[PDB]
């Protein structure tokens, strides 16, 4: 066929009950996470083309990064429990991997500040329970497909997508394929 099991996505022998509809992981360590984010888009091109009643879900991961790693998954808890997602990742993605200013809990907390929440909020939701378990969350969903490597997305806890099998001469084709993908697994 044209979409096949072991070459643009991998099924999971392991299926995931009430898994989210598309599921990203990422971390802000990871070298093609940054350019899924910045260069390419990936999460916006998939959005732009999944159906109507289709939600998102982006999860941080710690296995990259050691204790730095962590900071960011709790980081990434406060900026979802905020919504302000859209105001840090690419200066998060740029604090670790291009300027390097990202070194510390309190240069992660920086970034926020720059990006206009305010200290007592930010504060207030790194301590909060409700991060706590939006942390407890990201673990899980990460634990639940045994995940070893990102980026990965994953829909209907079921299909992984594997772009390892899709033409890179192109990133804008790269892209739409990645895109079109996910929405044929997504009618599947």
């Amino acid at each position: 066929a044209q979409y096949e099991d072991g070459k643009q996505y991998t099924t999971l022998e392991k299926p995931v009950a009430g898994a989210p509809q598309v599921l990203e992981f990422f971390s802000f360590f990871c070298p093609h996470c940054y350019q899924f984010e910045e260069v390419l888009h990936i999460s916006d091109n998939v959005k732009k083309k999944l159906p109507e009643g289709v939600k998102m879900t982006k999860y941080h991961v710690n296995f990259m990064g050691g204790d730095l790693g962590k900071d960011l998954t709790q980081a990434w808890a406060v900026a979802m429990a905020l919504g302000v997602e859209d105001k840090v990742t690419v200066p998060l993605f740029e604090g670790v991997q291009k300027t390097q200013t990202i070194r510390s809990a309190s240069d992660i907390r920086d970034v926020f500040i720059n990006a206009g929440i305010k200290g007592e909020e930010y504060d207030a939701a790194w301590n909060s329970f409700v991060v706590k378990s939006l942390v407890a969350q990201q673990e899980k969903a990460a634990a639940d497909v045994q995940l070893r490597g990102v980026p990965a997305m994953f829909v209907n806890g079921k299909y992984q997508l594997n772009p390892q099998g899709m033409d890179t001469s192109n990133m804008d084709v790269f892209v739409q394929q990645y895109a079109d993908t996910v929405k044929y697994l997504s009618e599947k």
